DNA sequence: AAAAAAAGAGTTGACACCCGGGCGAATCCCTGCTATAATGGGAGCTGTCACGGATGC
């Protein structure tokens, strides 16, 4: 799916969201789909 | 099963500033006054008709 390219913080969902996402240094949404509720 | 904080709000002083209103100064517009003698004017058709009307005796 070409919506995998797309960055995390291309949504914008909340601040608390956004910080986690940069501490866990993320850029694609791929990292985060993969991990249901383990890395959670 | 409990219990406090990055945001989210809410302000509180602390500059940065940006046209406005005066203070100037520098400079525009008006108006009148000049003392020998000045003394009637320059284009323009004029190589279309024909009609339809307005004056005159």
């Amino acid at each position: 799916n070409p919506a995998l390219l797309k960055k995390v913080d291309e949504l914008e969902l909340s601040v608390r969201s956004a910080n986690c996402l940069k501490n866990d240094n993320i850029v694609y949404i791929g990292d985060l789909i993969q991990k249901t509720e383990a890395e959670m």
